[PDB]
C-alpha cells in the first residue's frame, strides 16, 4: 500500500461522512501532511462529483500562501487519498470553539487580519475563474509561524464560467444561490466570508433556516459582543448586502482602507 509505504500515521485529526483525515509524516522528506482517506464514491455519484471538483481545482490553481497546498491524490484498495499541507493550528472552527472553552477572543485587529488573509486567498481563486462555494470557519485552516489563514476543502469549487453548483452549508449561503442565480458566484464567497468573520467575532450559532436566516439575507448582521468600529461593521454589512453586485469583489476587499493593515 502506497499510503502505508510512503507515510506513517501519527494521529487522526478528522472524521465524518467523508471518511477520515490523518496527520502523517512522509518518510522520505520528514515533513507533516494532512491526508484524507475515504471510501471511493460510487461512480457517477455526488461524492464522486464533489471529489473530482477537488482534483480538478488543483489542476488549475497550483499554489498560494492563503490556500491549503495540495501535493497529491490517488486511489487504492477501494479508497481515495488526498495529501495536503498540514496546518498545525487546526481550523478556524476549532479555534472559535477553543475561544469559548477558555473564554478568550479574537481582537478586532485579528478579525481584520483574518478577513484580509482569506480575502487574498479568494482574490487568487477568483482570478483563476473559480469560486470556492463553501467558505466557513471549518474550511479555513491556521498555521502558526505570527499566523497564516488558509482556504481549504476545495470540494465545492466550480467554474465562474460554466458553474456546476453543489450548494454549501445553508448557514453561510447567500440567498441568490438558493434562488439558482449563479451569475455572480464570486460574491457568494464574499457573503460567506463575512459570516465567517462574524462567527470568529463571537456571534451566536448561525441559523440554518427560518426567520433569523432570512433576516440575515435581508442584509443585517448577527449581534457581535465585542466592540467593533462602526466602519468595520459597515464593511461586514455590505458584504451580506441583498444585492450581490453591491458586495465588494475579493480584489476590492483586499484593497479596502479598513483592512490596510
Ligand atoms: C485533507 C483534508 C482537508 N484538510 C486539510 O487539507 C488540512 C490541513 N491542515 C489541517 N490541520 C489540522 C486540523 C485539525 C486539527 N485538530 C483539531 C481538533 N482536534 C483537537 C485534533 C486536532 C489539527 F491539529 C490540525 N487539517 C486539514 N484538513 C482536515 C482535517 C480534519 C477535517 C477536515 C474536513 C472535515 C475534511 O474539512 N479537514
Ligand atoms: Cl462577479
Amino acid at each position: 500500500s502506497r499510503y502505508t509505504t510512503e507515510f506513517h500515521e501519527l494521529e487522526k485529526i478528522g472524521s465524518g461522512e467523508f471518511g477520515s483525515v490523518f496527520k502523517c509524516v512522509k518518510r522520505l522528506d520528514g515533513c507533516i501532511y494532512a491526508i484524507k482517506r475515504s471510501k471511493k464514491p460510487l461512480a457517477g455519484s455526488v461524492d464522486e462529483q464533489n471529489a473530482l471538483r477537488e482534483v480538478y481545482a488543483h489542476a488549475v490553481l497550483g499554489q498560494h500562501s492563503h490556500v491549503v497546498r495540495y501535493f497529491s491524490a490517488w486511489a487504492e484498495d477501494d479508497h481515495m487519498l488526498i495529501q495536503n499541507e498540514y496546518c498545525n493550528g487546526g481550523s478556524l472552527a476549532d479555534a472559535i470553539s477553543e475561544n469559548y472553552r477558555i473564554m478568550s477572543y479574537f481582537k478586532e485587529a485579528e478579525l481584520k487580519d483574518l478577513l484580509l488573509q482569506v480575502g487574498r486567498g479568494l482574490r487568487y481563486i477568483h482570478s483563476m475563474s473559480l469560486v470556492h462555494m463553501d467558505i466557513k470557519p471549518s474550511n479555513i485552516f491556521i498555521s502558526r509561524t505570527k499566523v497564516m489563514f488558509k482556504i481549504g476543502d476545495l470540494g465545492h469549487v466550480t467554474r465562474i464560467s460554466s458553474p456546476q453548483v453543489e450548494e454549501g452549508d445553508s448557514r453561510f449561503l447567500a440567498n441568490e444561490v438558493l434562488q439558482e442565480n449563479y451569475t455572480h458566484l464570486p460574491k457568494a464567497d464574499i457573503f460567506a466570508l463575512a459570516l465567517t468573520v462574524v462567527c470568529a467575532a463571537g456571534a451566536e450559532p448561525l441559523p440554518r433556516n427560518g426567520d433569523q436566516w432570512h433576516e440575515i439575507r435581508q442584509g443585517r448582521l448577527p449581534r457581535i459582543p465585542q466592540v467593533l468600529s462602526q466602519e468595520f461593521t459597515e464593511l461586514l454589512k455590505v458584504m451580506i448586502h441583498p444585492d450581490p453586485e453591491r458586495r465588494p469583489s475579493a480584489m476590492a476587499l483586499v484593497k479596502h482602507s479598513v483592512l490596510l493593515s
